[PDB]
């Protein structure tokens, strides 16, 4: 009925320990999720459209030319590491777990409460009123993680939260011809309109069923299992360079000191072992046969076009080029007591190594005459195309059949979690925005919406938006997600690293004089792993 | 209670396939439908007279006397293709399905919502006050299709609609005798008033029991089972002249070209077969004896006068005359962002041939001299009467037992579903305006009222009109049309005519960006069919 | 609860047929009441005296001085044709129909509405409040039947009605001595006061039991079946005397004989008002009148049971408690002959103000509340189809250019339900 | 919930005959009960002093000097003839009966309406609000018959009652020396204080167990069963008075012959002619027709007391006809729960600031009699208006002799 509570708020995470070394990690989440009406009922389709900003030459990158569904529907999405954890579990898991897997997830909106505004402001409730929620367990709407625009729910169980209102791509063709400053003319700059045979106008009303929750009802989404593979909590330092049977060294040091180096006895052209460099005689660290290639350099900031406009080339595993900015607001780890827009950003630099280092390559002639002449060598410091601003590492690609890469790291407390595999018949090797992917269904996306709380005026043939009584909705989210977790086992003599707190960061875990919170960022992988 | 849900919203459309080729579309539809408070609680017999307009000579069609009992109470009819498939479930259709039976259909309405207004304005919930329901399950009541009138729920899921309040036609007696433009004076039109034993005062209160519901409880009706004959989703080609076999061409040609013709080597008067025209020696493909006729000639923009007064003649097929006209408002397809009373219309030319050309057609003597005087000859150019604007194909009529008609096409999204037979001994044998028409009983209308809420001055005694709360009601309408159909069969080499998005329709079918939307019109019959 | 409906709506007349040619008739009725709390909670003894009418020489017949204890209750009675049939049921009922016979009745109050008023006015639901309902099962109380002053239920199923408020005769003792006009002395007419051993005072509370219900719970009243004899619906075509228009007396005043036959003298007269015939639409206070002129022809120019009168007329009546009862009632064509369908009694519950206090004399301080409540009936019948004895058809009811307008809408809401006759056919004595 | 009538009321009265001449009479009594907040949620001891009035010689018997406990809670007491018949049974029972038994008793609280009232007045329902209730089973607080002050339930079923604010005496010592008129000084009067082996401080709270009750529930009481001795229906120095630490009283006289025999004042509610004005009660005194036993008093007459806890124990009590041979049935104390303002703070000195909230609620007894069948009662011209209403709606209710025959 109306008085009687619907539900429970529970935010602990449970470790439930195992035999043969596992941990059962029941991450719960509940936030107190509010909830305007729409602010028109109608489906929208909206194009957005800056040539001011970029027919400025050299703009080339600052296009923001799309088309998109505008719904009244709102998302509830969870799909972000911060949500589910808290700064001493993410520690307790970092510091002592190895392998994580991803096993179930479920939800329930519970307690809705839906309230009426009327002019002084008096604020009455309308106990007849329902709030519209849909599931798509089929997954027939477009996906959209809300991590990659920082829209997902709060990471503080106290604060209240708001859902992102919903929005999906359109189809739409673009041409934008590349130029620099002092070009002699205006490139082209078009929008091409639409294609018919691409069109998808997805609604929510005639995909999904839709429940009316009045308040003193819920609706509790079953419990979805996934089916990803592990993520690991540990990284990879060896190099090409590293791998392999060191070279035997005759004179070893006989004194300790900064310059007290060892000598390999034997001269460069005698040492003995395999190589791939046949005409070449010389045996060395850099000419030593290694089983597979760690890494690959890939053309760093370059962009490429397809019918829908530019669009950056990503690359798997960065240094710069291709280490994660994450840019975020005050729900989500900005100090909650900052005024003025301008998100707090970090830079992920990832542990693992296993990138490029484009200022140390080069490439020279087959003939291979050992110092070698300036016209027989490719360095960085050479011109492409005349310009001295690109070397050949900018267009460079050695991805091959030898290539091995580690999968994206974990992110806290903005990194997504899980995300859907393509619909393609050929399918990437790892996803960069996310570690767990779902090789057939992820959890079905959860809309919600404030119903039609009409007026007596109206009447469907009149051109003007429906009058409508102003409404909004506070309902409790609860989540639970479970993980599965190995312990990890000490095998070097040494320790390893570890998060944790010191003098320098004690106060971004503790609130401020006025009530003031923040989420730093927190490194995911952190013991090493023997790669080989 | 009343805080909770009583009903679900669905409005998807399942396509669920059964062994040899059939399949069970199940067609969910839903709405919130928006019902004010009667004008009056009480019936009315009005008497509608457009005298002035019909006074002025020459003006008999627009005659637009009747007499209809006016009801406070406001029916739910949701009679139209439009109310149950979107368009690409409609393309699925009819591009996929041949024949399309009609299995079940049921109704309910949930989640009343009930509130009142009070001077700046004010909305309370009233939760004791009722809203009135009545489902005439025996048919007992005049049957009133909405389609007729564009006053069907509304097409789109996600608008809230109206309901049409009802009224019905009392008997009267009225006599028009035509004039032209310019007649000697003025003919008889008068209105007789009623004759008394065709009276019919039909109420429901004592017709049918009325349920009362209030915020929290359902109403739901039974899943009514037609026995339908079956609609095809095909079309037949095929006039009397494409009937049998075609003549033996002797001298086929010998070369590509519009110009080559081939040709018949027998002289007309020499030629073999069977022909009815028994006193010519001629047989021609325009004498040979065909088996039947398919179509018939009648008389197009006749009028008659029964008792009632003047009204126009169906014609079963058309061809321009014949065809239906189909004017429609903001909830049934015209696009709801514009301005203005003007409702969007279109003619739905059928494929479905097997028309007349009433300028091709011509009578002559019997005698058969073929190349024909004047005099022996009768033509669409000649005058009947002498007025020069009308000859003899406007009062022709070549309906016989060797007709053969088709049903007529569905009509998306405006067009009706089914229809009540005549009670009358000797039936029709088709009906304009839909394709189903059920034998024996059809769907029970259902009627929604908001009940009287009184206040404290109510003296019953007194002549003066009752003084009510201003009350209004939303109430969420559900319903299930269940449809049976078999799937075609790739018969013929050639492709078939299919329905398809181009580049010229592709903005109807997405909404603008403003939230306009619109349907429209699509056909029904598309496939060709062997008619012999 | 509050939010759940607990009865449904229902005006069908249901005829099912049986075996050796006899029919029920399922009469089902329902109506939205309004009800009004009393003007007072106290019981008030009041004394009305014309005598400034009276005391006029010849002006003996406009006697209306009388007692009567005014109660704080009104009474939702539906003893009329009026409430049951339309004019169509009726028209099948006199037409096929020889004889009729009554079964059985019940009631019921369903879906209670309880709101208040506060000042420009604004109406509140107060769910807490309570109707009070009193059925008196085992007719404890005076019978009064509301179908004589024409404040029965009204006859439209879709127009809401109002209950009677209750009243019933205290004793008292009255003499008048008659005098034309034209006389010049002035006649002895006095109100002597009331017999200390008829007094009777009656009270709904300590009388009958009386259910609270609250805004969102039923009353229901048990299926009481009758015993009655039939009614004729024929005429017998082939009588007595009384004294015309003469006055009896006895210590309540004077009184006019009934009389058990009619010519247009003996035949009875109704008044009646906008809820029971009268066109809804009509302004002005006066009454539609008729005056039923039956075809028995049982009186005689200066015996068999009385009419059905529709839609004005009574159903049943209670016979007298006296030892020697009488032949027959001219006021309904069936009576009770042990007992009767108790009277429902109707009372908004007092809601009173925290300035309350019974030690003033003065009347309670109130909150404005009034009550709408559906209420739905069925009244059983059985009746014998009729059979075609003679040659000639008989007379039968029927539409016509004449009667045509009465039985439909007017262009406005109006509405009226003109009388029909009763006993068409002849029977042979 | 809020919208089901938890109750019905009842205001008949059954004669159920029995075997061998005996009859079993149920008398059923409904009231509607109103009831506004108390005053102050706190107990107060407080002594009432009249020296300024009888500190003059010559009026020792207008002593008003009682030190009692205010309790916020309010009593609903329906010990009393007129709460339970009409006259028309009262003259059936005195007419036929001969002796009579008191039974059994019950009780029960039904339809609770709770409301609010806020600024020109508008009225709210208050659903969540409660109505403190406590039953005294074990007769932990002293017992009150609110019959002796002429405050218990309103005899008129059709008219709302108010129950009693209850209160109790509290123990303490006083000494008065009496005179006549014209005597040479002023005797000694004065207030002592309280033995503190006498203090006793009852509270509600401490002592029974309180039922809360919503706008939805009920509260009912067991069937409580009597054992008394029947009462038959079929039939000491003057100007006197005693003292001690409770002050002057006049001293118990067991038999009649404003003295002698018993005088009863009351107001509109126990009987008075409703609609006359002023304050002055209506009075009368009950001059009977005639060890015997007292005899009851139609209407104001107590039908049952306590037996005293004393080692004596007296053979009649003056005021009840009843007396409890071993126990009494519990008295019903009602209260309207504090409904607090959100400026509530503890430590301030200041009383709490309170919503404005009153109860109506209906009460319902049941209070079972047997009695066995034997002037004759009856009406006349003299005493005929005293049994019917006026014209604008007064009532009222004359007493009447228990004892004819």
């Amino acid at each position: 009925g109306v008085g009687i509570s619907t539900g429970t708020f529970n935010n602990q995470t449970e470790f439930k320990f195992l035999e043969n070394g596992w941990v059962e990690i029941t991450a719960n989440s509940s936030r107190l999720v509010h909830l305007n009406m729409p602010e028109s009922e109608n489906y929208r389709r909206v194009v957005v459209n800056n040539m001011d900003k970029t027919a400025v030459n050299g703009n080339m990158a600052l296009d923001d030319i799309h088309a998109q569904i505008v719904t009244p529907w709102s998302l509830v999405d969870a799909n972000a590491w911060g949500v589910w954890f808290n700064p001493g579990d993410w520690q307790l898991i970092v510091n002592t777990m190895s392998e994580l897997h991803l096993v179930s997830f479920e939800q329930e909106i519970f307690n809705v409460v839906l309230k009426t505004v009327s002019e002084t402001k008096v604020y009455n409730n309308d106990l007849t009123a329902s709030l519209m929620v849909a599931l798509d367990s089929n997954n027939t709407m477009p996906f959209t993680p809300a991590a990659m625009r920082s829209e997902t729910l709060g990471f503080y169980p106290w604060k209240p939260t708001i859902p992102t209102p919903w929005r999906y791509y359109f189809q739409w063709d673009r041409t934008l011809i590349p130029s620099h400053t002092g070009t002699s003319g205006t490139p082209t700059n078009i929008y091409h309109g639409t294609d018919p045979d691409d069109v998808q106008f997805y609604t929510i009303e005639n995909s999904v069923p839709v429940h009316l929750l009045r308040t003193g009802d819920e609706f509790a989404t079953g419990t979805f299992f996934f089916d990803c593979k592990p993520c690991r909590l540990t990284h990879t330092w060896q190099t090409n360079r590293a791998l392999g049977l060191p070279p035997f060294l005759n004179s070893l040091p006989q004194s300790e000191g900064a310059t007290n180096f060892g000598d390999i006895g034997v001269q460069q052209d005698k040492r003995r072992g395999v190589t791939q460099m046949g005409n070449t005689n010389y045996i060395t660290e850099a000419t030593i046969m290694r089983p597979a290639e760690v890494g690959y350099s890939a053309p760093y900031y370059s962009f490429e076009a397809s019918t829908q406009g530019p669009f950056k080339t990503p690359i798997a595993a960065g240094r710069a080029d291709g280490n994660p900015r994450y840019a975020f607001g005050r729900q989500h780890g900005q100090k909650t007591t900052t005024t003025g827009e301008t998100p707090e950003r970090f830079t992920y630099i990832a542990h693992q190594d296993t990138g490029r280092y484009p200022e140390g390559d080069w490439i020279q002639n087959i003939n291979f005459n050992l110092p070698v002449t300036n016209d027989n060598v490719l360095l960085p410091t050479d011109p492409i195309g005349g310009k001295t601003g690109i070397n050949y590492t900018n267009i460079f690609n050695t991805y091959g059949p030898l290539t091995a890469l580690n999968n994206v790291p974990p992110v806290y407390p903005n990194g997504q979690i899980w995300d859907k595999e393509f619909d393609t018949d050929l399918k990437p090797r790892l996803h960069v925005n996310a570690p767990f992917v779902c090789q057939n269904n992820c959890p079905g996306q959860l809309f919600v919406k404030v119903a039609p709380n009409l007026t007596n005026e109206y009447d469907p043939d009149a051109s003007a938006n429906m009058s409508r009584i102003v409404t909004y909705s506070d309902f409790w989210w609860k989540g639970k997600l479970v993980f599965k977790a190995k312990l990890r086992a000490s095998h070097t003599w040494n320790p390893i690293q570890q998060m944790s707190i010191n003098v320098d960061n004690q106060f971004n875990y503790v609130p401020s004089n006025i009530g003031g919170m923040k989420i730093v960022y927190e490194k995911s992988q952190l013991a090493p792993r023997k790669l080989y």
